[PDB]
């Protein structure tokens, strides 16, 4: 049971060992498409690639490759697309994927500039009056509005398929204070943000999978998805004791490599799930408390 395990790992100081056993046990599947010469400039990092079996294929129209994976959680009945931060030449591909996969929400857990370097392209418009046209994939993207909080921003975007003139509203949930290879400020800050994504309807099974990304699309993105899936599993069953967090992470790692990149991110995931369980099991009042503790205003 997660809280008993947490306390035992903490008391024995064994987060590093627990985390390394996950790394050891994790699936290794081929990434031959990602490694084709023609795809080199579509990958941000040499050592982060989608497995062939779970990669998202683009439907246009000479190279179907994007560095993105479908994390299909069968038991939880929820799917996520995890992807790297788009590159200057892959922003059209990114929005093509969003369109084709019928995603309603994009969750971004990094900043464009981190530690002096460009870790993600500026792939969405910052001003209403300066829309973006992706000529390669025939899409237009307009900023409709934004709600700027202290450590996250929610944007309403309009994505238009220029070939058909169909438009869709996309919600962008941007966590602006989650350091690379780091953790959120508190369980409260994290959960307040997760619940904002959930409240939007973006995770509904009536939509395509939410797109979640950071820079590599594995460390921060993996932490987010693990917490969400574990909370969903216990919610479906109304049984916190039924959820085996390490098993869930190993299952997710069947679909994309390297999910959760530090031992402290794993530790944080446990803290987030244990805290979120209070809400799932009927203490409604905790949600307001998280909002207060997150100092979002
Ligand atoms: C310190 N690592 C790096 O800077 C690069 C590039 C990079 C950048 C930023 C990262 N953080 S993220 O995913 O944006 O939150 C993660 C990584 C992962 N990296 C990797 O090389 C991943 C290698 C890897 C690949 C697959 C599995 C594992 C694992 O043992 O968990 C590790
Ligand atoms: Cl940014
Ligand atoms: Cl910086
Ligand atoms: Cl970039
Ligand atoms: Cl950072
Ligand atoms: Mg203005």
């Amino acid at each position: 049971e997660m809280e008993k395990e947490f306390e035992q790992i903490d008391k024995s100081g064994s987060w590093a060992a627990i985390y390394q056993d996950i790394r050891h046990e994790a699936s290794d599947f081929p990434c031959r498409v990602a490694k084709l010469p023609k795809n080199k400039n579509r990958n941000r990092y040499r050592d982060v690639s989608p497995f062939d079996h779970s990669r998202i294929k683009l439907h246009q129209e000479d190279n179907d490759y994007i560095n993105a994976s479908l994390i299909k959680m069968e038991e939880a009945q929820r799917s996520y697309i995890l992807t790297q931060g788009p590159l200057p030449n892959t922003c059209g591909h990114f929005w093509e994927m969003v369109w084709e996969q019928k995603s309603r929400g994009v969750v971004m857990l990094n900043r464009v500039m981190e530690k002096g370097s460009l870790k993600c392209a500026q792939y969405w418009p910052q001003k209403e009056e300066k829309e973006m046209i992706f000529e390669d994939t025939n899409l237009k993207l307009t900023l409709i509005s934004e709600d700027i909080k202290s450590y996250y921003t929610v944007r309403q975007l309009e994505l238009e398929n220029l070939t058909t003139q169909e438009t869709r509203e996309i919600l962008h949930f941007h966590y602006t204070t989650w350091p690379d290879f780091g953790v959120p400020e508190s369980p409260a800050s994290f959960l307040n943000f997760l619940f904002k994504v959930r409240e939007s309807g973006s995770l509904s099974p009536e939509h395509g999978p939410v797109v979640v990304h950071c820079s590599a699309g594995i460390g921060r993105s993996g932490t987010f998805c693990l917490a969400d899936t574990c909370l969903l599993l216990m919610d479906k069953r109304k049984d916190p004791s039924s959820v085996d967090i390490k098993k869930v992470l190993l299952e997710m790692r069947k679909f994309r490599m390297g999910l959760i990149q530090t031992a402290d991110q794993l530790r944080f995931s446990y803290l987030a799930v244990i805290e979120g369980a209070k809400f799932i099991m009927g203490d409604s009042s905790v949600q307001d408390q998280w909002k207060e503790l997150s100092h979002e205003d």
